[PDB]
């Protein structure tokens, strides 16, 4: 359970087996099971994203509904209609439960404060290319639960990981 006076920080992302999470300002696959899972985890909570992740969402769908949207930017004139723009993680992480929803820069930034990661791994062969956004690497202070491989309606294998630390 999450006490209302704490500040729990989780990370949630979907990656190829190579660790790629983003390419060319988008996610280089689509997996309905993953979007359903992302909604199930994050709904009702604050979500924190980097400015480039906000940019990657079509204007008509953002801010993502059912969640307090917070965007990280260092640009004093960047504005996110419907959402709050802050310049640091300290400003972004004031809710009792916060999910950092990407992208590569902000995962790495937020990991020192996080105690949970929820990962979808997609069994698509997407090798790392220069410029890609990548999943954060987790050191030995993390302990993980790896699900068995499942099969999506769209014909891709995928599996879920849950990582925790104190
Ligand atoms: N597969 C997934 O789970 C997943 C999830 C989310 C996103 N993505 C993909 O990942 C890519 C985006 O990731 P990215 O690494 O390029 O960018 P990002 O992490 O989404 O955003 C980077 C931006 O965040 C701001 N920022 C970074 N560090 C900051 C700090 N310390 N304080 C304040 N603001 C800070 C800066 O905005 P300013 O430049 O405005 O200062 C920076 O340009 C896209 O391809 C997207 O589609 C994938
Ligand atoms: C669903 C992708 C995802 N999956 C996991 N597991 N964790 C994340 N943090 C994550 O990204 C959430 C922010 C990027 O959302 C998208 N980006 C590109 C296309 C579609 C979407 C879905 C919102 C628009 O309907
Ligand atoms: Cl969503």
């Amino acid at each position: 359970l999450v006490p209302r006076g704490s500040h729990m920080v989780g990370l949630i992302w979907a990656q190829a087996t190579s660790g790629v999470i983003g390419r060319g300002g988008d996610i280089p696959w689509r997996l309905p099971e993953d979007q359903a899972h992302f909604r199930e985890i994050t709904m009702g909570h604050t979500i924190v994203m980097g400015r480039r992740t906000w940019d990657s969402l079509p204007a008509k769908v953002r801010p993502l509904p059912g969640r307090r949207n917070v965007v990280l930017s260092r640009q004093a004139d960047f504005m996110a209609s419907g959402a709050e723009v802050v310049g640091s993680l300290e400003e972004a992480l004031t809710s009792p439960e916060t999910w950092v929803i990407g992208g590569g820069q902000v995962y790495a930034l937020a990991l020192p404060y996080a105690t949970r990661c929820e990962v979808t791994e997609v069994d698509i062969g997407l090798p790392r290319e220069a410029g890609d956004a990548l999943a954060p690497v987790l050191d030995e202070t993390w302990r993980g639960e790896t699900g068995e491989w499942r099969f999506s309606r769209s014909g891709l294998r995928y599996r879920l990981y849950s990582y925790h630390r104190s």
